[PDB]
């Protein structure tokens, strides 16, 4: 009698106790049934009517019952903000860590759904702060993902761990600096387990720092360099270092704050190129496409990142695998004379 379940489900989800009560009352009510694959305990669940949720487990309920997409009474619980809701479930020996078809705890959905309190108590009665979904994210990657700045503090206070590699092989840093999330950050910064971590390495070498200069994140790369002491020189696979990323995408806040953090300025990539080569190549380029636009039917900020690496130290000289110098990238006369004046 699909009716009978139908209004057992809605009184439960609405918090008829009264009505819930008479229904089970009867012999012809399903206290497991669903209406639309939806349970009375997912229901109660997810609105907080923990009253109706403890009449429901007075009746030797199936806690343990997914619907369609795996989700179970804690999951749906987390889809409300009401922890009580956890407590009463945990009474009744619901496990807090069940895997829902994609791979998610209550935990993740907590955090995506931005729901503090709910966090609070799954963490509270020893949930696993740090289990991986379908994609390899953590509560800590949904937290940064999501903004929520004050979930991601909460979690790295019950030991969420920054160091875990989502399926793309970002760690919480990473993942931090890839987004461009500052506050994130901060927060991570300030909670590492060993200073070192600062400095890991993706699968191709990139540390977060490398992120962060290669998409201008300009808050990011001051807290890693600043507050997190982030190695500034570290090369990833192919031997470029954050201030080569930097140069390559023009991104003149970031050359700025990695120089005078004090940079190394003369690190040589696979190629053999400076990121000063590569400034002057930029420019030289620039140059080219306008005289072939001309001839056919960004310039400045090259020029001007390459005077400020040589007013600060860079080398004018040094030859990279074809053998030719900084200079030997610029033709431009007047930019290699600017180059020479603004140095040693």
């Amino acid at each position: 009698s699909g009716d009978l379940n139908e209004e057992l489900v809605k009184a439960a989800a609405n918090g008829d106790v009264a009505k819930v009560e008479d229904l089970l009352k009867r012999p012809d009510v399903d206290v497991n049934g669903q209406c639309a694959g939806h349970t009375a305990m997912q229901a109660a669940s997810q609105n907080g009517h923990v009253d109706i949720l403890k009449l429901l487990l007075k009746q030797n309920v199936d806690v343990e019952a997914e619907d369609k997409d795996g989700d179970r009474a804690v999951h749906h619980a987390a889809f409300g903000d009401e922890g009580a809701v956890i407590e009463v479930l945990h009474r009744g020996s619901a496990d807090l860590n069940a895997r829902n078809k994609r791979r998610q705890t209550p935990l993740h959905i907590a955090v995506n759904k931005g729901h503090l309190q709910v966090v609070k108590t799954l963490l509270d009665f020893g949930c696993h702060p740090s289990l991986q979904d379908s994609e390899g994210d953590t509560p800590l990657h949904d937290a940064i993902s999501k903004k929520r700045d004050d979930i991601l503090a909460v979690l790295l206070e019950a030991g969420a761990d920054v160091t875990i590699t989502n399926n793309n092989g970002f760690n919480a840093l990473h993942h931090a600096a890839l987004r461009g999330n500052p506050s994130a950050m901060r927060v991570l910064l300030s909670k590492l387990p060993r200073p070192w971590i600062v400095d890991e390495k993706k699968d191709d070498g990139y540390t977060a720092l490398h992120l962060a200069a290669l998409n201008n994140h300009v808050e990011v790369a001051e807290l890693l360099v600043h507050q997190g002491n982030a190695n500034l020189d570290i090369q990833n696979v192919n031997q470029q270092t954050a201030l080569h990323l930097a140069v390559e995408r023009q991104h003149t806040q970031i050359v700025r704050l990695l120089v005078r953090a004090g940079a190394k300025l003369d690190i040589q990539d696979k190629d053999g190129d400076t990121p000063l080569h590569e400034a002057l190549r930029h420019h030289t380029l620039s140059q080219l496409r306008q005289l072939q636009d001309m001839q056919d039917v960004e310039k400045k900020s090259a020029a001007s990142i390459a005077c400020f690496l040589a007013a600060n130290g860079a080398d004018l000289s040094i030859r990279n695998k074809k053998g030719q110098s900084p200079l030997d990238l610029c033709p431009d006369p007047n930019l290699c004379k600017a180059l020479a004046k603004c140095h040693k």
